[PDB]
Order: C-alpha cells, then sequence, then structure tokens
C-alpha cells in the first residue's frame, strides 16, 4: 500500500503542477507514457472535482487512460505530451489572482476537459494535408475545421467505452452546458479563428472592467466563453513562454511533424507547406516570425486582460525571443 520509488519520484515532480515550467517530459518518462492520465487526476483531485462533480475514482482513471490511448504515440508534437502539457498550462493560467473567483466550477471543468481532448487523434497533419489529400476526415467535415471537429468527436464519443462516462452523475442542464462549453472551446483552438479570437481579446481588454476588490467582470457568456477561448488557446501557444530547455525540445517536435509532413507531401509531388520542407528551412527565424507575429502578440493582450500577473510569463517569452534572433 506505498508507492514504488518510481511512483514517489514521479509525486514529487508533480508537486510543481501548479507552475509554469514543469517537467512535463520528465513526468511522461516516469508515468511510463501516461503524462495526460496522471496530470489530469492530480489536477482533478487538486481541485476538487471528483467529489463536485460525483465522479467515480475508477471511471475518471479509464477514461484518461482511454483518452490518452488515443492520442499517437507515433506523432512527435500533437501527442499525450502535448496534451498534459496544455492542460496543466490552462490549470496555471486558471489560476491567475486577476480571474480569482470568477469561473464557475463547470466552467472550470469544462476548460480543463477540453484541453485534455482538444488535440486526440491527431494524425500528424494540418487540415490543408488532410483536405489536399481528399481524406475521409476531411470530407466528413466539408472541409471545415476538420481536425477541431475531429478531436471534440472523438473526445466526447469515447464516454461511450466501458466505464467511461465521467459526466454520468451531472444533470442534463450541467452536461448541455458544459457540452457547449467544451465544443465552443475546442472548435476556437483552430489557428484559422486566430486573428478573430485575439482582435475580440483586445476588445474587451480596452473595454474591461473591473471588480470589488480587483478581478475581472464577466456577465455574459459571450464574454466567459472569449476568456476561456482564449485562455485554452493561450496554453495551447505557450511553449514559447516557458523556460528555455523546454520550448526548444517543443520546437525540435513540431518541426520534427512539420518536415515529415514535408516528406509525406513531397513523396507525393505535392507541393510543399510552410516550414515543411526540411531542406529550404530556418528554424531560428521561424520562431521568431512566429512570436513576433502571433505568440508575443496574443500573450501581450493576455498579460493586459490580466495586469500585471503574466508579466514574468511576458518576459520569458522576450527572453526566448532574444534568444532565438541571437542564432541569426
Ligand atoms: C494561420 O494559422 C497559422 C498561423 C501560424 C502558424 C505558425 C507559424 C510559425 C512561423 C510557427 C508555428 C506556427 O504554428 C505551429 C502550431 C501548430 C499547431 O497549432 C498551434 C501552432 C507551431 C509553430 O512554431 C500556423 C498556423 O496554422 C497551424
Ligand atoms: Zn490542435
Ligand atoms: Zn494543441
Amino acid at each position: 500500500g506505498v508507492k514504488t520509488e518510481q511512483e514517489d519520484v514521479l509525486a514529487k515532480e508533480l508537486e510543481d503542477v501548479n507552475k509554469w515550467g514543469l517537467h512535463v517530459f520528465r513526468i511522461a518518462e516516469l508515468s511510463g507514457n501516461r503524462p495526460l492520465t496522471v496530470i489530469m487526476h492530480t489536477i482533478f483531485q487538486e481541485r476538487d472535482l471528483l467529489k463536485t462533480f460525483k465522479i467515480p475514482v475508477d471511471t475518471l482513471i479509464t477514461y484518461l487512460m482511454t483518452l490518452e490511448d488515443h492520442y499517437h504515440a507515433d506523432v512527435a508534437y500533437h501527442n499525450n505530451i502535448h496534451a498534459a502539457d496544455v492542460v496543466q498550462s490552462t490549470h496555471v493560467l486558471l489560476s491567475t489572482p486577476a480571474l480569482e473567483a470568477v469561473f464557475t466550477d463547470l466552467e472550470i471543468l469544462a476548460a480543463i476537459f477540453a484541453s485534455a481532448i482538444h488535440d486526440v487523434d491527431h494524425p500528424g497533419v494540418s487540415n490543408q494535408f488532410l483536405i489536399n489529400t481528399n481524406s475521409e476526415l476531411a470530407l466528413m467535415y466539408n472541409d471545415s475545421s476538420v481536425l477541431e471537429n475531429h478531436h471534440l468527436a472523438v473526445g466526447f464519443k469515447l464516454l461511450q467505452e466501458e466505464n467511461c462516462d465521467i459526466f454520468q452523475n451531472l444533470t442534463k442542464k450541467q452536461r448541455q452546458s458544459l457540452r457547449k462549453m467544451v465544443i465552443d472551446i475546442v472548435l476556437a483552438t483552430d489557428m484559422s479563428k486566430h486573428m478573430n479570437l485575439l482582435a475580440d481579446l483586445k476588445t474587451m481588454v480596452e473595454t474591461k472592467k473591473v471588480t470589488s476588490s480587483g478581478v475581472l467582470l464577466l456577465d455574459n457568456y459571450s464574454d466567459r466563453i472569449q476568456v476561456l477561448q482564449n485562455m485554452v488557446h493561450c496554453a495551447d501557444l505557450s511553449n514559447p513562454t516557458k523556460p528555455l530547455q523546454l520550448y526548444r525540445q517543443w520546437t525540435d517536435r513540431i518541426m520534427e511533424e512539420f518536415f515529415r509532413q514535408g516528406d509525406r507531401e513531397r513523396e507525393r509531388g505535392m507541393e510543399i507547406s510552410p516550414m515543411c520542407d526540411k531542406h529550404n528551412a530556418s528554424v531560428e527565424k521561424s520562431q521568431v516570425g512566429f512570436i513576433d507575429y502571433i505568440v508575443h502578440p496574443l500573450w501581450e493582450t493576455w498579460a493586459d486582460l490580466v495586469h500585471p500577473d503574466a508579466q514574468d510569463i511576458l518576459d520569458t517569452l522576450e527572453d526566448n525571443r532574444e534568444w532565438y534572433q541571437s542564432t541569426i
């Protein structure tokens, strides 16, 4: 009835679960390639989600393992480790002082659950690849947010496997609201939606209202969901805000995933996608443009929303940007 030493070492790493820069890859190793399961379990227990939503523990574990099993181990970036990272990052962002007492338990559950499932069954190629190959997935979703629609459908469908229905004790009301929020959040992870999301986030920053003491004020679904969508989108694009040792591991993986798509594209005379050509790439330059044009504007805007809780995150982002730029 006592942990093995490896379990104890895993446990000690998991004590960083509330902090930016968790050793997520070490957790993946220590857990036997169960970072999503262990980190979700730890988070649910930390936030008392099992008791609040009456989720039987074995059902939660069975669903998590099942969810995790449907991420592809042969996918360098969009895998269970990325899922785990986004979950934990969303978890940290939920706990930002500027958002204290803003969100309900159901909204908290929605953001975390959405994070966990948001990339499930990712084949490691882009929507455009799937569209251009006339893939069954593309035809299923009429070429529109193909992967993101698929991630949702899988994440929900898996609740129907043996002893996986973690929402079995929620009321119809709770389930309908949870489901709508989850769907809105994951569809907002489609990068084609980025400019619009960010514009709306800015608009809210300009017209934001604080509150008794201090803390954002969100008094309609549109505003609450938009913040959750951006929060998870921020989590999704959080790699460059992490300590360089982490960021670089992510960059290696996404680049490996991209070049592999480029290889499959070249193999069949398809035009090679941006950043996917292993022969004509500039990893450093791509990362800088990525930060300058996407990541930094997002996080700058987010940091304004929760001023000044995200200052350290922004500073890390700029340091990493300078580092990459420093390297041609
Ligand atoms: C217009 O949509 C996009 C805008 C920027 C990017 C983009 C551009 C650069 C230079 C680098 C990156 C990038 O997105 C990828 C990630 C791929 C999975 O979704 C989140 C972003 C990782 C980069 O390091 C990708 C987009 O589509 C996935
Ligand atoms: Zn995705
Ligand atoms: Zn993702």
